[PDB]
């Protein structure tokens, strides 16, 4: 292992050999530990509030699940505790069959995903546009610095002897640009999976890459109309740490279709940063915190460019042998079976396979499945082999589907069909409104202005306003935090990491015109392109549904802050100053 992770460790040792040492009194069972160094603690035990958003949102000040989003612990302590409940763990290796099943259903699924796009290396000049475009940190410092793009090339050069010096994954300038430079090596050799949409529902079948979360509800009804069994969405207890040696093996056969000097690259970043890691992670002590240096040759890290492409991949895999247990072509007596007959597979594959993968929207970990029929549910020898074992649940106890494709949960959230007041159907994104609110009322970090406040509550107004428009609570929220926000101030900052996130929201456009883009124009599913003119004729989820999805619609205290709300809208207003305020809540019928 440490000819491999020698030269990285050493580096760090030579760095930091001032207060390096071996700590004895160390907490890693299934990580190899190299040593720590001395370091000052990093994050909270709580979260910044925005005091726009809770001033405007008064009846959830007392909500449990949105007191509870005000915490989450980023400091070495909570560091530390959170790594040992799942991160220091050791999944069994796969049986024999179960690895020859793996091995046929990823050589076949790599054909199929690159059938019309060919592997290709992504640029200096894509990795400085993206870097560019997501701050309008100290990135863009770095890409716009030549000298740092001069240590990639040295780490390239690196790479291409089969060597690592500086690519480390963390849990001066010059410990940054080792940082950003790691990320941009493997956004060159594996970007182009993101970057080339790979797993786009037209390039991969089941997945959703570039779709956003106003169409994951279209596809699910869309999944809903092939004949078979219930829809299956079982969660996995933390996946990432679920990726096994053969997992990583097999996404591995990516590099066959690859040029020989991107092949050469992509090498690099599987062998020396995927089949082998070295970690850095703060943990605290009687005489300070330190920074452990850590090892293994499995696990995903989750902060990588490739893990959610990656995670996507051994996903629809992993459903792909589920099904061909659920069908009768895979047998305990395969699984146990090294020499078991590939035959079979290949046959089910080539005749199967694409239907088997149309039945299916998968997003990571995250999967819906609608397999022929319900034998799936029992189906769980290969699932549980392969190490995918389900949360919150007995190992073979079978799995519970959905009959009602608006009941299953998929990527936090489940989705309504809403008949509109012109008869019109729009299939809407839902998750609890606690956790919505919960989450709008966050600011990150600290040395924020009452500005930078101001417009990240506008972001989260307007993203209800696209995306959860149908909640009442959000879109009187919504309204009230666009009066209590300066018109020309332009939301800043980001709302959401996810991936399904298009942030249509971050602009000064009239969202009434932004809504008939997203939900009438560009929808496929609306074939009747008719504009709505008016924010009373888009629809809300019936009052029973509003409420079941955490609505506080019907209470009181809702009714006082609903009829009270101009007098707060004015208290952040003149709290502002002198600015131009649009008053927003005239287009709602109070
Ligand atoms: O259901 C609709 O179509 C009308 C509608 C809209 C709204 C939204 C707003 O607050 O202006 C709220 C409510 C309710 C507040 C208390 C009980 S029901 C009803
Ligand atoms: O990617 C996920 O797992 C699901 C998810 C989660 C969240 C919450 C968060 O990231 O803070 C927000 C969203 C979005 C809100 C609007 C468009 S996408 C989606
Ligand atoms: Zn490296
Ligand atoms: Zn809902």
């Amino acid at each position: 292992n440490m000819d491999v992770i020698g030269e990285r460790i050493k580096r760090i040792k030579e760095e930091h050999n001032s207060t390096w040492h071996y700590d004895d009194e160390n907490p890693y069972k299934t990580w190899a530990y190299h040593g720590s160094y001395e370091v000052k603690a990093t994050g909270s035990a709580s979260s910044m509030i925005n005091g726009v958003v809770k001033l405007l949102t008064k009846p959830w000040d007392v909500v449990p699940m949105v007191t509870q989003m005000a915490m989450t612990d980023t400091t070495p302590f909570g560091q530390q505790r959170v790594f040992k409940e799942k991160v220091d763990t050791r999944t069994p290796r796969p049986l024999p069959g179960t690895r020859k099943v793996m091995e046929i259903t990823a050589e076949w699924l790599w054909r199929t995903l690159g059938r019309n796009k060919r592997p290709r290396l992504c640029t200096r000049e894509e990795f400085t546009k993206k870097v560019r475009t997501n701050a309008a940190d100290s990135a863009k410092a770095a890409v716009e610095d030549e000298e740092f793009w001069k240590l990639v090339d040295r780490e390239r050069e690196l790479h291409k002897l089969g060597k690592c010096g500086s690519c480390v994954y963390n849990m001066s300038r010059a410990i940054w640009y080792m940082w950003l430079g790691v990320r941009y090596l493997e956004f060159e050799a594996l970007g182009f999976l993101n970057e080339d949409h790979w797993f786009s529902r037209e390039n991969s079948y089941s997945g959703v890459e570039g779709e956003g979360l106003h169409k994951l509800g279209y596809i699910l009804r869309d999944i809903s109309k092939i004949p078979g069994g219930a829809m299956y969405a079982d969660d996995t207890a933390g996946w990432d740490t679920r990726i096994t040696e053969d997992d990583l093996h097999n996404e591995e056969k990516i590099i066959q279709q690859m040029d020989p000097e991107h092949r050469q690259l992509a090498n690099a970043i599987f062998k020396l940063t995927y089949q082998n890691k070295v970690v850095k992670v703060q943990r605290p002590t009687p005489t300070g915190t330190v920074m452990d240096i850590i090892s293994r040759k499995d696990q995903r890290g989750s902060g990588q460019v490739g893990t959610y492409g990656l995670n996507t991949f051994t996903n629809m895999e992993a459903q792909l042998v589920r099904q061909m247990e659920g069908e009768g072509v895979l047998t305990k007596a395969d699984l146990e079976n090294p020499h078991l007959l590939e035959k079979k597979i290949t046959q089910w594959l080539e005749t199967k396979g694409v239907e088997r993968l149309k039945r299916m929207a998968i997003s990571g970990d995250d999967c819906v499945v609608k397999p022929i029929d319900d034998r799936f549910a029992n189906a769980l020898l290969a699932l549980n082999d392969m190490g995918k074992v389900r949360k919150d649940i007995p190992q073979w106890q079978p799995s519970k589907g959905w009959h009602d494709w608006q009941q299953v949960p998929f990527c936090s959230h489940h989705f309504h069909e809403l008949i509109m007041k012109d008869g019109r159907k729009l299939v809407v994104p839902c998750r609890p409104q606690d956790e919505l609110i919960g989450r709008a009322r966050i600011s990150q970090g600290a040395g924020w202005s009452l500005r930078e406040t101001a417009c990240l509550g506008k972001a989260y107004a307007q993203m209800w306003s696209l995306m959860y428009f149908h909640r009442r609570d959000l879109r009187l929220a919504s309204n009230a935090i666009c009066s209590a926000v300066p018109v020309h101030w332009v939301p800043t900052s980001r709302t959401t990491w996810s991936i399904h996130a298009h942030h249509q929201w971050m602009t000064t456009e009239d969202m009434l015109t932004v809504w008939n883009r997203v939900w009438i124009e560009e929808n496929p599913w609306m074939e009747d392109k008719t504009p709505v003119t008016t924010w009373e004729n888009v629809p809300y989820l019936g009052k029973r549904e509003d409420q079941w999805c955490g609505s506080l619609i019907g209470l009181t205290s809702r009714a006082t802050w609903a009829q009270n709300i101009p007098t707060a809208i004015q208290q952040v207003r003149s709290l502002i100053g002198n600015e131009e305020f649009l008053d927003y809540m005239p287009s709602m019928k109070r």
